[PDB]
């Protein structure tokens, strides 16, 4: 039937607010599932959207349906900013030039190079560094790593790192950390379906667009100082390479290569490129000191494979499947994007024996994905043999979704993985940790699930390892 996803009856401009904890809307979205089924419609206020868990409805929709299901939907908060400029919450002629421009600009930057990688390799070391210089002390790793994940996209599209030392520097990321936390809790949450009363009324809503204000402050002041320095014809960075694309397009009245454009773009890989990276590090860590066995058995592995002398490598990984299964443990229990970034449909679809009609917005459930009790024996548990056969080599899952599926995927999945095993290699090679508290008391649920999934704040030391 040319039926709308079936969902429980909503109210006028509140939509199913009365049916949904916005705390918790995963949990709230899960249980409306239990009823209505894997693919149902909710109304986030006056936002109708389809909702699908697991993975089959998620990937016969993203990727067996791509075109149909490759629109961008709304986020409102980072909307407030941005307003559907820049790559990621852009649609239509627009994103495809940009997406285009942005993937192509970042591989002549290094990225999948081995440019890039000795530039990880090189942040890597100051990361250890860092960590020595805490002398063992309890310390919260949060902007350690959020300072040494950062420089990496920030050398790319900046033309250099940021001192560690910088209070600027330190101050935007707080901003980073800040969003994401807001659009984490409930009141977060109460803005994805109120935002049209909401960005006029007092509240935590104004303090986080502050946070995106100053973000933007700063990326403007960036690119205008590139402007009165550009070489057009030797590029520093990517707001270099956006700059000159500009001047070319200079004489296209239809052209998305102007300024707006740029400065968006430039904040969404500044932002995405970072505390993405940083949230699933520190996500980790916590992890490992809730199972010493496993950072046991991560130690064996780089002992053996890599040795105590040198750096780390990015084809080490070729050699550690256990490390590689750990990660993709650790991205698949942290779920740091549970409800992916909304999509929605391009045209009238059909999915299922359901009507989609054209732009109605779409919210995959990776988290539903990364937990789909029939991909992962204890998905509720953190357990790497979950990517790894009876003779403890790497296996890959069809559920394995954190970096989302289909035509508007997350294409800073290379620059990530490289980072995450980077980071995490050269630290374990270089510390055991230690958690200032008991393996058994240390807490790995979340402290917030929103837009995203932010692990509880705790306190560690970083120990050598040399007798
Ligand atoms: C552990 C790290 C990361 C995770 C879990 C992650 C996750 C995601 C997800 C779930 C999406 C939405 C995909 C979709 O609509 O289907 C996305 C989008 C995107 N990500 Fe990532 N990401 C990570 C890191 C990165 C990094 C390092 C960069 C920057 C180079 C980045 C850049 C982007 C961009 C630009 C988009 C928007 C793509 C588009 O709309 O066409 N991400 N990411
Ligand atoms: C481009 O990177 C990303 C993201 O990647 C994964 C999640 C996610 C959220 C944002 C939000 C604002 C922004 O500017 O960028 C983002």
């Amino acid at each position: 039937k040319g039926k709308l996803p079936p969902g429980p009856t909503p109210l006028p401009f509140i939509g199913n607010y009365l049916q949904l904890n916005t705390e918790q809307m995963y949990n709230s979205l899960m249980k409306i599932s239990e009823r209505y089924g894997p693919v149902f419609t909710i109304h986030l206020g006056p936002r109708r959207v389809v909702v699908l868990c697991g993975h089959d409805a998620v990937r016969e929709a993203l990727v067996d349906q791509a075109e149909e299901f490759s629109g961008r939907g709304e986020q409102a908060t980072f909307d407030w900013v941005f307003k559907g400029y820049g790559v990621v919450f852009s649609n239509g002629e627009r994103a495809k030039q940009l997406r285009r421009f942005s993937i192509a600009t970042l591989r002549d930057f290094g990225v999948g190079k081995r440019g890039i990688e000795e530039r990880i390799q090189e942040e890597a070391g100051f990361l250890i560094d860092a960590l020595r210089g805490t002398g063992g002390a309890n310390i919260d790793p949060t902007f350690f790593l959020s300072r040494t994940v950062s420089n990496v996209i920030s050398s790319i599209v900046f033309g250099d790192r940021f001192d560690y030392k910088d209070k600027e520097f330190l101050s935007l990321l707080r901003m980073m950390l800040g969003i994401f936390q807001f659009t984490s809790t409930s009141t977060g949450q109460l803005y994805e379906m109120f935002s049209s009363v909401m960005k006029h009324l007092p509240g935590p809503q104004q303090q986080a667009f502050q946070l995106l204000q100053g973000l933007e402050d700063f990326i403007a002041k960036k690119v205008e100082h590139n402007q009165r320095t550009l070489d057009p014809n030797s590029p520093r960075d990517f707001i270099d390479s956006f700059l000159i694309r500009m001047q070319e397009e200079e004489k296209n009245p239809n052209t998305e290569f102007y300024l707006k454009n740029l400065v968006m773009t430039t904040l969404n890989l500044f932002i995405g490129g970072t505390e993405t990276v940083s949230t699933t590090l520190r996500y980790g860590f916590l992890l490992l000191m809730k199972h010493p066995e496993v950072e046991a058995k991560v130690h064996e592995e780089i002992d053996r494979v890599i040795g105590k002398n040198r750096q780390p490598k990015f084809e080490d990984r070729a050699k550690m499947p256990y490390m590689e299964a750990v990660i993709h443990e650790i991205q698949r229990f942290g779920d740091v994007i549970p409800m992916s970034l909304a999509r929605r449909v391009k045209k009238d679809t059909k999915f299922r024996d359901f009507f989609l009609p054209k732009g109605t917005e779409v919210y995959p459930m990776l988290g539903s994905v990364l937990r789909d009790p029939s991909f992962f024996s204890n998905p509720q548990d953190f357990n790497p043999q979950h990517f790894l056969n009876e003779k403890g080599q790497f296996k890959k899952s069809d559920a394995f979704v954190p970096f989302s599926i289909g035509k508007r995927n997350c294409f800073g999945e290379g620059l990530a993985r490289m980072e995450l095993f980077l980071f995490f290699t050269t630290v374990m090679q270089n510390f055991r940790l230690k958690s200032s508290q008991s393996p058994k008391d240390i807490d790995v649920s979340p402290k917030h699930v929103g837009f995203a999934t932010i692990p509880r704040n705790y306190t560690m030391s970083f120990l050598p390892r040399h007798h």
